[PDB]
């Protein structure tokens, strides 16, 4: 795994579910360790996205302060299914 996946600015799109990792420790005190939803895009060297915390608190975060959530597809067997 090597290479720069930097397109231009925004790596994460709107509507993406993310979690706030504890690396925003100094910047968002006791607002880390939860999950949120990226609802807006910002252009700022401090904050790239506007994330709505699950508690209902809209906070501003940067790509470094967020971790994308995944639905799964790790326990599913998808190869031979013909409709429902």
């Amino acid at each position: 795994m090597a290479g720069d996946p930097l397109p231009k600015y925004w790596s994460y799109p709107v509507g993406l579910a993310v979690e706030i990792n504890n690396n925003a420790r100094y910047g968002c005190p006791h607002h880390v360790g939860r999950k949120g939803k990226i609802i807006e895009h910002l252009h700022s060297a401090t904050y790239d996205y506007a994330v709505s915390d699950e508690t209902g608190d809209i906070t501003y975060f940067k790509e470094h302060e967020l971790t994308p959530l995944k639905g799964g597809l790790a326990y599913v067997l998808e190869h031979h299914h013909h409709h429902h």
